[PDB]
């Protein structure tokens, strides 16, 4: 709605769908991983309020991406893996205009990659259960 | 503008179609790998056809009817003749999926578009289709 662009999700069809929408300012992403990507905390601000939403399960070790002023997400990549009979994110990483993060997770499968020649990530959607079944992103231009 | 990709290598020369008002058809030229593409589209009242990459292989045309649009692109980035190029390429419309076109396996990529459409292309081309990316636009 209202001109959104959503690409993905990459991953499986298990778990429950989630959708943050494109209206919030992402300030940090915490990826929980071990053998696979267990889940993600997305922290954002909106009208001066800070909120965190958790997607996926409770396992794994956290890895944080804390955006600095003028830093934005410009890429996402990883691997879709078969794990415990589920199709989930085995690995997940991100690029900002400042550096590369991850990938986090230790199970390979089918790679995916989202290089963004022009634009940036403005929100997330996907599916979560015990692990992070799938992830996709909202996009918006770098400026205008 | 929203430009995602390109997927592929760093050889050949850069190309950039820019966005179209409507894509009418795409022809994927392929053999062992993806040789190139034709794109026929409307633009500020005009109908145009552009060719990117080489013209070896055989063309595979996808014609889009009005109300039909491109909602996915996928393929494999392969190593061929000492170059990194598109080994396979396919597209999905809101009606059906087409492809793969090309026969050389490599690193897969996929671009499902949950909301939006492909409105144009950019990338690199030489003898073959070294790299390809897309312009995205929201649905009307
Ligand atoms: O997030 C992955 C997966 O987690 C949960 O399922 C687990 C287990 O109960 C299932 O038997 C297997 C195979 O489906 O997968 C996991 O180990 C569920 O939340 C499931 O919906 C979800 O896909
Ligand atoms: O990311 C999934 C899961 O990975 C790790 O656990 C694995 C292994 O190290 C454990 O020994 C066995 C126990 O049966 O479970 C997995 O195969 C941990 O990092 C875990 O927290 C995480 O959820
Ligand atoms: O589009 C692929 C490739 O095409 C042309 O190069 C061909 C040949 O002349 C080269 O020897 C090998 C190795 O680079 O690749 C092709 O077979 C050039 O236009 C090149 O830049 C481009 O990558
Ligand atoms: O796809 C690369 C190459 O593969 C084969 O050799 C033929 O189909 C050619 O016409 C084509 O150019």
């Amino acid at each position: 709605m209202n001109g959104a662009i959503k690409v993905g999700a990459w991953g499986g069809n298990g778990g429950s769908a989630f959708d943050m929408g494109p209206a919030y300012r992402i300030i940090s992403v915490k990826i929980f991983s071990g053998d696979v990507v267990d889940g993600v905390d997305v922290t954002f601000t909106y009208y001066g309020k800070t909120e965190t939403r958790h997607y996926g399960g409770s396992g794994g070790t956290p890895h944080e991406i804390v955006l600095q002023e003028g830093e934005y997400l410009v890429g996402m990549a990883g691997e879709v893996a078969n794990y415990t009979g589920a199709v989930v994110l085995g690995k997940l990483g991100f690029s900002t205009n400042k550096k590369a993060y991850g990938p986090f997770g230790n199970t390979g499968g089918t790679p995916f990659s989202l290089p963004i020649a022009a634009g940036k990530i403005s929100g997330f959607f996907g599916r979560g259960g015990k692990f992070l079944d799938a992830i996709g992103v909202y996009l918006e231009p770098l400026e205008h």
